């Protein structure tokens, strides 16, 4: 199985690919775990958003002609596109490489499925304007008209401890004040800011769990404060996740199959495909729910 | 189904076909019922 | 077809009984009008009104 000029060598299989990134798919890992599954073929998923209602009247005797109301409705639509990818080798090669039982499939179906989601991760933030049915474009999490744009004033990579919280509340008040939203939020940072917010203001002034110092002690509304590599530099994003905010709907879950071989020299080929879509929730009264910082 | 803006249309999915003619294939219906079956390839 | 399978709308079933009608219609156009383009040695058909 070896030569006699190569008995000192001990080439070992089961290598390693590449380490992913620092915070690669943290947001998409949360959306696709809370997603609703619809049937394939439904290209547009129009959802209903009713209003609030009710006129009341106070009295001491209680008989003052109780008076009635109902709710109106309007609709907001999304879109479901399909992603796909494939890989394959020839006939003389794979029969040569199979004689040593090398797991060459498991070092390929994990490095194509990973870049399959890595294009879905591009569609989440910089979504293409090539997929439009009637008016249901997506546009991306940093260019959409369903995302509140807020310009930061102070650079969060060089600022002190005091200017961070003074310019993080001015971001959160585009969800509590001018957009009336409530409930559990979360916050997504670029890694250059999180390398600054731990450079100073943490391990230099008392420490005490700076990730979780604004999670369950001071700000219970900020549920998760994590980094994300899709934001690069001085940019952050705060929003709600769940069915009342930023949500995703899966058309077809990620499946894979093999193109069957007919002749004796048909090359080996495999196909992976996937289909889902994204939309951020608007209310009936026109109250947005996601803020993208700068 | 049935967006609540409309919700007033019982849309049915039967089809109600398409009718034949009266005397469409009367001759060919008699020839192909008395036909002899030969093997394919015999031109 | 995967969309029309959801609403249980038959659409291939409205084609099996619409080609089989048309297939027995252009074998009816060969009886009454023939085809000169199918000739082996001398065995044309020509049609029931020109033979």
């Amino acid at each position: 199985m070896q030569r006699v000029d190569e008995m000192y060598r001990l080439v070992d299989s089961t290598g390693t690919g590449e380490d992913r990134d620092w915070g690669n798919q943290t947001l998409l890992g949360r959306l696709l775990s809370q997603a609703q599954t619809v049937s394939i073929g439904k290209k547009v998923i129009e959802s209903r958003r009713y209003s609030e209602a009710g006129r009341i009247n106070r009295s001491m005797s209680g008989q003052t002609d109780i008076d009635m109301d109902k709710t109106k409705s309007s609709y907001q639509k999304m879109v479901i596109p399909v992603f796909d990818g494939a890989y394959g080798r020839d006939f003389r090669d794979y029969e040569a490489m199979r004689s040593e039982m090398l797991p060459a499939l498991a070092e390929d179906s994990e490095e194509i499925e990973f870049t399959l989601l890595d294009d879905v991760n591009d569609y989440l933030w910089n979504g293409d304007a090539k997929l439009k049915v009637d008016t249901a474009v997506w546009g991306g999490l940093k260019a959409d008209a369903s995302v509140a744009a807020y310009s930061l004033g102070a650079d969060l990579t060089t600022a002190t401890e005091a200017q961070v919280v003074a310019e993080l509340l001015a971001l959160l008040d585009v969800l509590r004040i001018t957009n009336k939203k409530s409930g559990p939020f979360e916050l997504y940072i670029s890694p250059q800011i999180m390398s600054n917010w731990q450079k100073l203001a943490g391990a230099n002034t008392n420490g005490f769990m700076n990730i979780m110092a604004a999670v369950r002690a001071l700000i219970p509304e900020f549920s998760v404060v994590e980094a994300d590599s899709a934001l690069q530099g001085n940019q952050v994003l705060c929003s709600v996740v769940g069915t009342r905010g930023l949500h995703a709907k899966i058309g077809m879950m990620m499946s894979s199959y093999q193109v069957p071989r007919v002749m004796h020299n048909d090359p080996y080929q495999f196909v992976k495909w996937f289909a889902a879509g994204f939309q951020s929730n608007n209310s009936f009264s026109g109250l947005k729910s996601t803020v993208y910082g700068s």
